[PDB]
């Protein structure tokens, strides 16, 4: 059926989407599994800020929805379609990217398709194993050491650190690797645009 996760609101907020929910026989969680099916988003008159339930949200390529939907959908004594209040982006990645979207239609070609994927090294603002089940939602397979990538021609490996979280240049130096910076996926996953790594290359000592 459907089941909602909520970010970014407040108690009263959340009173209406339960409000909401109560009406609609609609199932609302605290934590985000594989069986939300909803992520509303506090946005702007519809861009929101990025937090983990935004990208786990993309990720799963759910319905990530303005808290608009909601209200208005208690206004018109009605539910209306998820499709008209959408996240047309973040402050971020640009007000107008629709990473949501792509992602729903992209369930066959998913941007991390094919991809080992190494996060290594500490992490902030997300655990790992979330930043680790992010990229696995999006086709990437996860590698838990540096050591334990695949030696098949056909894949591609990558390092994934956040150079924040440390007191790692060496990467380069454990294996046959690029490393990327958290950002290259964060962005990647926003846009739902695996992005150049170019960018994103942290320098590798010899
Ligand atoms: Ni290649």
């Amino acid at each position: 059926r459907m089941s909602m996760v909520v970010s970014g609101l407040t108690p009263e907020e959340f009173m209406l989407v339960y409000k909401f929910a109560r009406k609609h026989h609609i199932t609302l969680t605290n934590l985000i599994t594989e069986e939300t099916t909803h992520v509303v988003m506090k946005t702007d008159a519809f861009v929101c800020e990025q937090t983990l339930k935004y990208f786990l949200g993309i990720a799963g390529g759910k319905w990530v929805v303005s808290y608009f939907w909601v209200t208005q959908s208690i206004k018109e004594r009605k539910m209306l379609n998820e499709h008209d209040f959408e996240v047309r982006g973040d402050v971020v990645n640009g007000r107008n990217h629709q990473g949501p979207k792509r992602a729903r239609e992209s369930q066959d070609r998913k941007i991390f398709r094919g991809l080992e994927i190494c996060c290594y090294g500490p992490f902030t603002n997300m655990p790992t194993d979330q930043l680790e089940w992010m990229v696995q939602l999006c086709g990437a397979s996860v590698v838990k050491e540096l050591s334990s990538f695949t030696l098949g021609t056909g894949v591609h490996p990558i390092v994934v650190v956040q150079p924040d979280a440390w007191t790692f240049h060496a990467i380069g130096q454990m294996c046959e690797a690029p490393v990327v910076t958290r950002e290259w996926v964060l962005d990647s996953v926003a846009l739902y645009q695996c992005q150049e790594l170019d960018t994103y290359l942290i320098p590798q000592i010899p």
